[PDB]
């Protein structure tokens, strides 16, 4: 099962699609989006590959968006 339980701070899964149905931007990648999330601002979140983390605390997983006009999106986990 590839879901996750209430906040998804949890999940190590390979899911690495939006919400919306689009490619998740790699970590690492400062393109399209440059951000800040990265492995070496987070060490324990598992900022690997292009997979769907929650380093925020934020409600549920997601990641930074290919689509250089959506910088970010949820995932399209479920709750287990
Ligand atoms: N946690 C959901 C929003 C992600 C914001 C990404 C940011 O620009 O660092």
């Amino acid at each position: 099962q590839d879901c996750y339980h209430g906040d998804g701070q949890s999940y190590r899964g390979t899911s690495s699609t939006t919400t919306t149905g689009k490619k998740c931007q790699s970590w690492s990648s400062m393109t399209p989006h440059r951000h800040q999330k990265t492995p070496e601002n987070y060490p324990n979140a598992g900022l690997t590959m292009n997979y769907c983390r929650n380093p925020d605390a934020d409600k549920g997983p997601w990641c930074f968006t290919t689509d250089p006009s959506v910088r970010w999106e949820y995932c399209n986990l479920k709750k287990c």
